[PDB]
């Protein structure tokens, strides 16, 4: 099963979609607190959801984790 447009996850008991549009790392269209990294291989796409550090949420374009302030 190759599909590679969205992976499910639960976030607080409740399932969220996570779809890639580019390669690299982007946050949690639900919650930013945790971001995922999408990664090419090949003609193949590999997702892998990582939660940062608390405190800070993670943003799509600067791609890193800044200060929830």
């Amino acid at each position: 099963g190759p599909l590679g447009s969205d992976l499910i996850v639960h976030e607080g008991g409740k399932t969220y979609h996570v779809v890639c549009h580019e390669e690299g790392p982007i946050p949690h269209p639900g919650n930013v607190h945790k971001y995922i990294i999408c990664s090419k291989s090949g003609s193949l796409w590999y997702i892998t959801v990582m939660p940062c550090s608390i405190g800070t949420k993670f943003d799509p374009i600067s791609r890193n984790c800044v200060l929830d302030n």
